[PDB]
Protein backbone atom coordinates (compact mmCIF):
# COMPACT_ATOMS: atom_id res chain seq x y z
CA UNK A 1 0.00 0.00 0.00
CA UNK A 2 1.15 3.71 -0.52
CA UNK A 3 -0.66 5.23 2.73
CA UNK A 4 -0.35 9.41 2.80
CA UNK A 5 1.34 11.41 6.09
CA UNK A 6 -1.58 11.65 8.81
CA UNK A 7 -4.08 15.05 7.93
CA UNK A 8 -3.40 15.39 4.43
CA UNK A 9 -5.40 16.94 2.50
CA UNK A 10 -7.45 15.41 -0.60
CA UNK A 11 -8.96 18.29 -2.47
CA UNK A 12 -10.93 19.05 -5.95
CA UNK A 13 -10.58 22.19 -7.24
CA UNK A 14 -12.73 24.48 -9.32
CA UNK A 15 -12.82 28.22 -10.49
CA UNK A 16 -15.53 30.88 -10.50
CA UNK A 17 -15.94 31.75 -14.24
CA UNK A 18 -15.81 27.95 -15.17
CA UNK A 19 -18.42 27.05 -13.06
CA UNK A 20 -21.05 29.44 -11.92
CA UNK A 21 -22.68 31.10 -15.06
CA UNK A 22 -24.70 33.99 -13.80
CA UNK A 23 -21.53 36.24 -14.86
CA UNK A 24 -23.72 39.37 -14.14
CA UNK A 25 -26.41 38.73 -11.41
CA UNK A 26 -26.97 40.50 -8.45
CA UNK A 27 -25.24 43.74 -9.37
CA UNK A 28 -22.46 41.77 -10.05
CA UNK A 29 -19.74 43.34 -12.67
CA UNK A 30 -18.69 42.40 -16.59
CA UNK A 31 -15.21 40.40 -16.35
CA UNK A 32 -12.60 40.18 -19.29
CA UNK A 33 -13.79 37.06 -19.56
CA UNK A 34 -17.22 37.81 -20.10
CA UNK A 35 -16.49 40.45 -22.60
CA UNK A 36 -13.57 37.98 -24.45
CA UNK A 37 -16.19 35.02 -24.58
CA UNK A 38 -18.91 37.33 -26.43
CA UNK A 39 -16.52 38.44 -28.51
CA UNK A 40 -16.73 36.11 -31.93
CA UNK A 41 -14.10 33.92 -32.70
CA UNK A 42 -12.71 33.61 -29.41
CA UNK A 43 -13.58 30.74 -28.14
CA UNK A 44 -14.83 27.42 -29.23
CA UNK A 45 -18.24 26.86 -30.76
CA UNK A 46 -18.91 30.64 -29.14
CA UNK A 47 -19.20 28.65 -25.83
CA UNK A 48 -19.30 31.34 -22.98
CA UNK A 49 -19.80 31.78 -19.28
CA UNK A 50 -23.06 32.50 -19.11
CA UNK A 51 -24.42 29.30 -17.43
CA UNK A 52 -21.89 27.01 -16.94
CA UNK A 53 -22.48 24.06 -14.23
CA UNK A 54 -25.16 26.73 -13.21
CA UNK A 55 -23.00 26.36 -9.79
CA UNK A 56 -24.46 30.04 -8.33
CA UNK A 57 -27.89 28.29 -8.30
CA UNK A 58 -26.80 24.80 -7.46
CA UNK A 59 -23.52 25.11 -5.27
CA UNK A 60 -25.26 23.17 -2.27
CA UNK A 61 -26.16 20.53 -4.21
CA UNK A 62 -22.23 20.45 -5.37
CA UNK A 63 -20.75 21.10 -2.12
CA UNK A 64 -23.37 18.08 -0.59
CA UNK A 65 -21.23 16.03 -3.68
CA UNK A 66 -17.90 16.80 -2.17
CA UNK A 67 -19.27 15.93 1.32
CA UNK A 68 -20.71 12.96 0.05
CA UNK A 69 -17.21 11.81 -1.11
CA UNK A 70 -15.75 12.49 1.68
CA UNK A 71 -13.22 14.78 0.19
CA UNK A 72 -11.84 16.70 2.52
CA UNK A 73 -10.84 20.01 0.80
CA UNK A 74 -12.29 22.44 -1.42
CA UNK A 75 -10.33 24.67 -3.62
CA UNK A 76 -12.61 26.85 -5.19
CA UNK A 77 -11.94 31.03 -6.71
CA UNK A 78 -13.96 34.44 -6.00
CA UNK A 79 -15.05 36.41 -8.80
CA UNK A 80 -13.30 39.74 -8.33
CA UNK A 81 -16.16 41.90 -10.43
CA UNK A 82 -18.63 39.90 -7.96
CA UNK A 83 -17.33 41.38 -4.77
CA UNK A 84 -16.12 44.85 -6.65
CA UNK A 85 -18.29 45.60 -9.65
CA UNK A 86 -15.85 48.09 -10.90
CA UNK A 87 -13.11 46.77 -9.43
CA UNK A 88 -12.04 49.24 -6.65
CA UNK A 89 -14.28 51.13 -4.03
CA UNK A 90 -17.79 50.30 -4.02
CA UNK A 91 -18.05 46.27 -2.63
CA UNK A 92 -21.36 44.39 -3.35
CA UNK A 93 -23.33 42.55 -0.42
CA UNK A 94 -24.96 39.74 -2.28
CA UNK A 95 -21.49 38.70 -4.09
CA UNK A 96 -19.74 38.25 -0.38
CA UNK A 97 -23.66 36.81 0.67
CA UNK A 98 -22.79 33.86 -2.49
CA UNK A 99 -19.55 32.87 -1.47
CA UNK A 100 -20.28 33.18 2.66
CA UNK A 101 -22.65 30.68 2.13
CA UNK A 102 -20.02 28.42 0.23
CA UNK A 103 -17.47 28.99 3.00
CA UNK A 104 -20.32 28.28 6.35
CA UNK A 105 -21.70 24.99 4.67
CA UNK A 106 -18.38 23.70 3.77
CA UNK A 107 -17.06 24.27 7.35
CA UNK A 108 -20.62 22.97 8.82
CA UNK A 109 -19.69 19.39 6.77
CA UNK A 110 -15.65 19.14 7.95
CA UNK A 111 -14.34 20.52 4.55
CA UNK A 112 -11.34 22.89 4.11
CA UNK A 113 -11.87 26.13 2.00
CA UNK A 114 -8.72 26.70 0.24
CA UNK A 115 -9.46 30.31 -1.69
CA UNK A 116 -8.22 31.59 -5.58
CA UNK A 117 -8.15 35.29 -4.83
CA UNK A 118 -7.74 35.81 -8.74
CA UNK A 119 -8.09 32.35 -11.31
CA UNK A 120 -8.47 34.66 -14.13
CA UNK A 121 -11.85 37.06 -14.21
CA UNK A 122 -10.84 40.31 -13.69
CA UNK A 123 -13.07 42.89 -13.70
CA UNK A 124 -13.71 44.82 -17.18
CA UNK A 125 -13.55 48.48 -15.63
CA UNK A 126 -9.90 47.51 -14.41
CA UNK A 127 -9.12 46.40 -17.84
CA UNK A 128 -10.40 49.85 -19.58
CA UNK A 129 -7.58 51.26 -17.10
CA UNK A 130 -4.94 48.59 -18.65
CA UNK A 131 -5.23 45.37 -16.15
CA UNK A 132 -2.14 43.45 -15.50
CA UNK A 133 -0.03 46.14 -17.72
CA UNK A 134 -1.07 48.89 -14.95
CA UNK A 135 1.20 49.42 -12.32
CA UNK A 136 -1.75 50.10 -10.32
CA UNK A 137 -3.03 46.94 -10.76
CA UNK A 138 -1.06 46.50 -7.23
CA UNK A 139 -3.04 48.50 -5.37
CA UNK A 140 -6.36 47.17 -6.51
CA UNK A 141 -4.92 43.72 -6.11
CA UNK A 142 -4.09 44.45 -2.41
CA UNK A 143 -7.87 46.81 -1.99
CA UNK A 144 -9.42 43.27 -3.07
CA UNK A 145 -7.76 40.88 -1.16
CA UNK A 146 -7.55 43.50 1.79
CA UNK A 147 -11.79 42.82 1.59
CA UNK A 148 -11.79 39.17 1.34
CA UNK A 149 -9.21 38.83 4.44
CA UNK A 150 -11.45 41.37 6.16
CA UNK A 151 -15.12 39.54 5.03
CA UNK A 152 -14.00 35.97 4.96
CA UNK A 153 -10.44 35.99 7.32
CA UNK A 154 -12.51 34.86 10.65
CA UNK A 155 -12.98 31.35 8.49
CA UNK A 156 -10.98 30.71 5.18
CA UNK A 157 -7.46 30.38 6.64
CA UNK A 158 -5.68 29.08 3.62
CA UNK A 159 -5.14 31.28 0.99
CA UNK A 160 -3.68 31.68 -3.06
CA UNK A 161 -3.18 34.98 -4.41
CA UNK A 162 -2.75 34.13 -7.57
CA UNK A 163 -3.83 31.24 -10.30
CA UNK A 164 -0.81 30.69 -12.63
CA UNK A 165 0.35 33.96 -13.25
CA UNK A 166 2.62 32.92 -16.19
CA UNK A 167 -0.85 31.64 -18.19
CA UNK A 168 -1.82 35.09 -16.81
CA UNK A 169 0.66 36.96 -18.27
CA UNK A 170 1.62 35.35 -21.46
CA UNK A 171 -1.59 33.40 -23.09
CA UNK A 172 -3.44 36.15 -22.13
CA UNK A 173 -1.15 38.99 -23.06
CA UNK A 174 1.74 37.14 -26.11
CA UNK A 175 -0.56 34.69 -27.18
CA UNK A 176 -3.69 36.31 -26.88
CA UNK A 177 -5.72 33.12 -26.54
CA UNK A 178 -6.77 33.90 -23.06
CA UNK A 179 -8.59 37.08 -22.11
CA UNK A 180 -8.11 40.21 -22.57
CA UNK A 181 -6.32 38.66 -25.78
CA UNK A 182 -3.38 40.71 -26.75
CA UNK A 183 -0.06 39.85 -28.54
CA UNK A 184 2.30 42.08 -27.11
CA UNK A 185 5.98 41.03 -25.55
CA UNK A 186 5.88 44.13 -23.58
CA UNK A 187 2.86 44.03 -22.10
CA UNK A 188 3.23 40.46 -21.57
CA UNK A 189 6.31 40.66 -19.52
CA UNK A 190 5.12 44.20 -17.57
CA UNK A 191 2.08 41.51 -16.99
CA UNK A 192 4.71 38.89 -15.27
CA UNK A 193 6.04 42.15 -13.00
CA UNK A 194 2.87 43.72 -11.89
CA UNK A 195 1.13 39.45 -11.46
CA UNK A 196 4.22 39.88 -8.68
CA UNK A 197 3.81 43.08 -7.09
CA UNK A 198 0.38 42.71 -6.91
CA UNK A 199 0.95 39.31 -5.47
CA UNK A 200 3.14 40.49 -2.43
CA UNK A 201 1.23 43.61 -1.84
CA UNK A 202 -1.87 41.23 -0.71
CA UNK A 203 0.31 38.93 1.31
CA UNK A 204 1.74 41.94 3.13
CA UNK A 205 -2.06 42.88 3.82
CA UNK A 206 -2.61 39.47 4.95
CA UNK A 207 -0.11 39.52 7.46
CA UNK A 208 -1.87 42.90 8.93
CA UNK A 209 -5.24 41.74 8.55
CA UNK A 210 -5.39 37.77 9.00
CA UNK A 211 -3.17 37.34 12.22
CA UNK A 212 -3.84 33.11 11.95
CA UNK A 213 -4.45 32.16 7.87
CA UNK A 214 -1.71 31.29 5.67
CA UNK A 215 -1.05 32.19 1.97
CA UNK A 216 0.57 31.34 -0.89
CA UNK A 217 0.63 31.06 -4.84
CA UNK A 218 -0.11 28.53 -7.50
CA UNK A 219 2.04 28.42 -10.51
CA UNK A 220 1.59 25.59 -13.74
CA UNK A 221 4.54 23.49 -14.59
CA UNK A 222 5.78 21.26 -17.41
CA UNK A 223 8.03 18.34 -17.21
CA UNK A 224 10.59 19.10 -19.90
CA UNK A 225 12.47 16.24 -21.51
CA UNK A 226 15.46 17.25 -23.98
CA UNK A 227 15.35 15.82 -27.98
CA UNK A 228 18.76 14.54 -27.20
CA UNK A 229 22.21 15.14 -25.30
CA UNK A 230 19.46 20.70 -22.50
CA UNK A 231 19.68 23.87 -22.43
CA UNK A 232 16.65 24.99 -23.75
CA UNK A 233 14.77 22.89 -21.24
CA UNK A 234 16.57 24.79 -19.42
CA UNK A 235 14.75 27.77 -20.65
CA UNK A 236 11.56 25.88 -20.54
CA UNK A 237 12.04 25.35 -16.76
CA UNK A 238 13.18 28.81 -15.82
CA UNK A 239 10.39 30.59 -17.96
CA UNK A 240 7.40 28.18 -17.90
CA UNK A 241 7.56 26.90 -14.50
CA UNK A 242 7.67 28.21 -11.45
CA UNK A 243 11.19 29.87 -10.89
CA UNK A 244 9.82 32.58 -13.30
CA UNK A 245 8.21 33.55 -10.16
CA UNK A 246 10.15 32.19 -7.39
CA UNK A 247 13.57 33.48 -8.39
CA UNK A 248 12.10 36.70 -7.46
CA UNK A 249 10.29 36.01 -4.37
CA UNK A 250 12.90 33.97 -3.13
CA UNK A 251 16.49 35.14 -4.44
CA UNK A 252 15.57 38.83 -5.58
CA UNK A 253 15.56 38.39 -9.30
CA UNK A 254 13.93 36.77 -12.36
CA UNK A 255 16.01 33.67 -13.83
CA UNK A 256 19.18 33.57 -15.61
CA UNK A 257 17.70 32.12 -18.69
CA UNK A 258 14.44 34.54 -18.46
CA UNK A 259 16.58 37.43 -18.19
CA UNK A 260 18.60 36.47 -21.53
CA UNK A 261 15.01 36.08 -23.42
CA UNK A 262 13.58 38.67 -22.17
CA UNK A 263 15.15 41.37 -20.51
CA UNK A 264 14.23 44.27 -22.75
CA UNK A 265 10.87 43.45 -22.27
CA UNK A 266 10.45 44.06 -18.43
CA UNK A 267 10.55 47.95 -17.08
CA UNK A 268 13.83 49.43 -16.88
CA UNK A 269 14.06 49.20 -13.05
CA UNK A 270 12.39 46.48 -12.45
CA UNK A 271 14.81 45.48 -9.55
CA UNK A 272 13.95 48.56 -7.71
CA UNK A 273 10.79 46.19 -6.96
CA UNK A 274 12.52 43.09 -6.08
CA UNK A 275 12.65 43.45 -2.21
CA UNK A 276 8.78 44.03 -2.01
CA UNK A 277 8.06 41.47 -3.99
CA UNK A 278 9.96 38.65 -1.63
CA UNK A 279 7.72 38.93 0.69
CA UNK A 280 7.40 35.78 2.52
CA UNK A 281 5.02 32.85 1.33
CA UNK A 282 3.38 30.39 3.31
CA UNK A 283 3.50 27.60 1.02
CA UNK A 284 3.76 26.69 -3.05
CA UNK A 285 0.88 25.41 -5.27
CA UNK A 286 2.31 23.52 -8.31
CA UNK A 287 -0.05 22.59 -10.84
CA UNK A 288 0.70 19.58 -13.22
CA UNK A 289 -0.82 17.88 -15.92
CA UNK A 290 1.34 16.83 -18.78
CA UNK A 291 5.56 16.14 -19.76
CA UNK A 292 6.71 17.86 -23.32
CA UNK A 293 10.30 16.76 -25.37
CA UNK A 294 11.53 20.09 -26.46
CA UNK A 295 14.58 20.82 -28.92
CA UNK A 296 16.80 23.93 -29.57
CA UNK A 297 15.43 25.34 -33.05
CA UNK A 298 16.67 28.67 -34.78
CA UNK A 299 13.40 29.65 -35.81
CA UNK A 300 11.92 31.86 -28.22
CA UNK A 301 14.80 29.11 -29.96
CA UNK A 302 12.45 26.33 -28.93
CA UNK A 303 9.57 23.86 -30.21
CA UNK A 304 8.06 21.05 -28.70
CA UNK A 305 8.72 17.43 -30.50
CA UNK A 306 5.91 15.19 -30.91
CA UNK A 307 6.05 12.07 -28.97
CA UNK A 308 4.29 8.32 -29.84
CA UNK A 309 2.83 8.89 -25.58
CA UNK A 310 -0.79 8.21 -24.90
CA UNK A 311 -2.32 11.65 -24.48
CA UNK A 312 -5.79 13.09 -23.41
CA UNK A 313 -8.74 14.61 -25.31
CA UNK A 314 -6.05 17.68 -24.69
CA UNK A 315 -3.50 16.32 -26.96
CA UNK A 316 -1.53 16.43 -23.55
CA UNK A 317 1.21 13.87 -23.26
CA UNK A 318 0.46 11.21 -20.03
CA UNK A 319 4.01 11.64 -18.06
CA UNK A 320 3.25 10.97 -14.57
CA UNK A 321 7.15 10.82 -13.55
CA UNK A 322 6.67 15.05 -14.24
CA UNK A 323 4.46 15.56 -10.70
CA UNK A 324 7.44 13.69 -8.28
CA UNK A 325 10.16 15.38 -10.75
CA UNK A 326 8.29 19.10 -10.36
CA UNK A 327 8.31 18.43 -6.45
CA UNK A 328 11.64 17.21 -6.40
CA UNK A 329 12.63 19.84 -8.21
CA UNK A 330 10.95 22.36 -6.18
CA UNK A 331 12.20 21.38 -2.70
CA UNK A 332 16.02 21.43 -4.08
CA UNK A 333 15.73 25.07 -6.07
CA UNK A 334 13.61 26.80 -3.70
CA UNK A 335 13.03 24.82 -0.49
CA UNK A 336 9.53 26.18 0.63
CA UNK A 337 8.15 24.99 3.72
CA UNK A 338 5.21 23.30 2.34
CA UNK A 339 3.94 22.55 -1.39
CA UNK A 340 0.45 21.42 -2.35
CA UNK A 341 -0.23 20.13 -5.37
CA UNK A 342 -3.22 22.71 -6.42
CA UNK A 343 -4.50 20.59 -9.75
CA UNK A 344 -3.93 17.41 -11.40
CA UNK A 345 -6.31 15.97 -13.85
CA UNK A 346 -6.94 15.24 -17.41
CA UNK A 347 -9.79 15.50 -20.19
CA UNK A 348 -10.96 12.44 -21.78
CA UNK A 349 -14.16 12.33 -23.66
CA UNK A 350 -16.70 10.75 -21.42
CA UNK A 351 -19.70 9.43 -22.37
CA UNK A 352 -22.71 7.51 -20.19
CA UNK A 353 -23.20 4.51 -20.54
CA UNK A 354 -26.72 2.61 -21.09
CA UNK A 355 -26.20 1.38 -17.38
CA UNK A 356 -25.67 5.38 -16.90
CA UNK A 357 -22.50 5.46 -15.26
CA UNK A 358 -19.97 7.17 -16.72
CA UNK A 359 -16.22 4.24 -17.01
CA UNK A 360 -13.41 6.76 -17.40
CA UNK A 361 -10.68 3.93 -16.71
CA UNK A 362 -8.47 6.33 -18.54
CA UNK A 363 -8.90 9.21 -16.09
CA UNK A 364 -8.41 6.77 -13.22
CA UNK A 365 -5.48 5.49 -14.57
CA UNK A 366 -4.61 8.96 -14.91
CA UNK A 367 -5.12 9.97 -11.29
CA UNK A 368 -3.55 7.14 -9.58
CA UNK A 369 -0.05 7.27 -11.27
CA UNK A 370 0.52 10.60 -10.32
CA UNK A 371 -1.45 10.20 -6.85
CA UNK A 372 1.83 7.35 -6.56
CA UNK A 373 4.17 9.68 -7.99
CA UNK A 374 3.31 11.81 -5.13
CA UNK A 375 3.62 9.61 -2.65
CA UNK A 376 6.90 8.71 -3.86
CA UNK A 377 7.91 12.55 -3.68
CA UNK A 378 6.69 12.37 -0.25
CA UNK A 379 9.21 9.31 0.59
CA UNK A 380 11.71 11.29 -0.44
CA UNK A 381 11.64 14.84 1.75
CA UNK A 382 9.03 16.81 -0.29
CA UNK A 383 6.55 18.94 2.13
CA UNK A 384 3.61 18.02 0.19
CA UNK A 385 0.74 18.83 2.75
CA UNK A 386 -1.85 18.34 0.10
CA UNK A 387 -3.40 17.31 -3.23
CA UNK A 388 -6.33 18.68 -5.46
CA UNK A 389 -8.17 17.05 -8.58
CA UNK A 390 -8.88 19.37 -11.27
CA UNK A 391 -11.70 19.38 -11.65
CA UNK A 392 -15.12 18.54 -9.58
CA UNK A 393 -16.96 19.15 -12.63
CA UNK A 394 -16.87 19.03 -15.95
CA UNK A 395 -16.64 23.15 -16.77
CA UNK A 396 -16.18 25.69 -19.26
CA UNK A 397 -12.79 25.27 -20.37
CA UNK A 398 -11.28 28.68 -21.40
CA UNK A 399 -11.03 28.78 -25.06
CA UNK A 400 -11.94 24.93 -25.71
CA UNK A 401 -15.47 26.00 -24.18
CA UNK A 402 -17.33 23.12 -23.04
CA UNK A 403 -15.73 20.49 -25.18
CA UNK A 404 -13.26 19.34 -23.20
CA UNK A 405 -13.97 17.62 -19.90
CA UNK A 406 -12.25 17.41 -16.55
CA UNK A 407 -14.38 16.24 -14.19
CA UNK A 408 -14.84 13.47 -11.78
CA UNK A 409 -18.28 14.37 -12.13
CA UNK A 410 -19.86 14.74 -15.49
CA UNK A 411 -21.99 17.52 -16.19
CA UNK A 412 -25.11 17.03 -18.64
CA UNK A 413 -25.14 20.65 -19.57
CA UNK A 414 -28.72 20.28 -21.11
CA UNK A 415 -30.81 19.43 -17.64
CA UNK A 416 -27.77 20.25 -15.39
CA UNK A 417 -27.78 16.64 -13.66
CA UNK A 418 -24.70 15.53 -11.86
CA UNK A 419 -23.38 12.31 -12.76
CA UNK A 420 -20.19 10.69 -10.28
CA UNK A 421 -17.65 9.20 -13.12
CA UNK A 422 -15.74 5.58 -11.89
CA UNK A 423 -12.79 8.23 -11.28
CA UNK A 424 -15.00 10.10 -8.85
CA UNK A 425 -16.00 7.25 -6.78
CA UNK A 426 -12.43 5.68 -6.89
CA UNK A 427 -10.92 8.91 -6.02
CA UNK A 428 -13.43 9.44 -3.14
CA UNK A 429 -12.35 5.43 -1.76
CA UNK A 430 -8.33 7.22 -2.22
CA UNK A 431 -9.50 10.01 0.41
CA UNK A 432 -11.27 7.14 2.34
CA UNK A 433 -7.86 4.97 2.87
CA UNK A 434 -5.69 8.18 2.35
CA UNK A 435 -4.07 6.67 -0.03
CA UNK A 436 -3.77 3.86 -2.67
CA UNK A 437 -3.72 0.01 -2.77
O1 LIG B 1 -6.76 22.94 -18.61
C1 LIG B 1 -7.37 22.46 -17.40
C2 LIG B 1 -7.17 23.42 -16.25
C3 LIG B 1 -7.99 24.70 -16.33
O2 LIG B 1 -9.40 24.44 -16.50
C4 LIG B 1 -7.69 25.56 -15.07
O3 LIG B 1 -8.51 26.72 -14.99
C5 LIG B 1 -6.24 26.05 -15.03
O4 LIG B 1 -5.85 26.41 -13.68
C6 LIG B 1 -5.36 25.04 -15.69
N1 LIG B 1 -4.04 25.15 -15.88
C7 LIG B 1 -3.60 24.07 -16.57
C8 LIG B 1 -2.19 23.76 -16.99
N2 LIG B 1 -1.64 24.84 -17.81
C9 LIG B 1 -2.29 25.41 -18.89
C10 LIG B 1 -2.09 24.91 -20.18
C11 LIG B 1 -2.75 25.49 -21.28
C12 LIG B 1 -3.62 26.57 -21.10
C13 LIG B 1 -3.83 27.06 -19.81
C14 LIG B 1 -3.17 26.50 -18.71
C15 LIG B 1 -4.72 23.27 -16.81
N3 LIG B 1 -5.76 23.88 -16.24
Amino acid sequence: VKKFPEGFLWGVATASYQIEGSPLADGAGMSIWHTFSHTPGNVKNGDTGDVACDHYNRWKEDIEIIEKLGVKAYRFSISWPRILPEGTGRVNQKGLDFYNRIIDTLLEKGITPFVTIYHWDLPFALQLKGGWANREIADWFAEYSRVLFENFGDRVKNWITLNEPWVVAIVGHLYGVHAPGMRDIYVAFRAVHNLLRAHARAVKVFRETVKDGKIGIVFNNGYFEPASEIRAVRFMHQFNNYPLFLNPIYRGDYPELVLEFAREYLPENYKDDMSEIQEKIDFVGLNYYSGHLVKFDPDAKVSFVERDLPKTAMGWEIVPEGIYWILKKVKEEYNPPEVYITENGAAFDDVVSEDGRVHDQNRIDYLKAHIGQAWKAIQEGVPLKGYFVWSLLDNFEWAEGYSKRFGIVYVDYSTQKRIVKDSGYWYSNVVKNNGLE
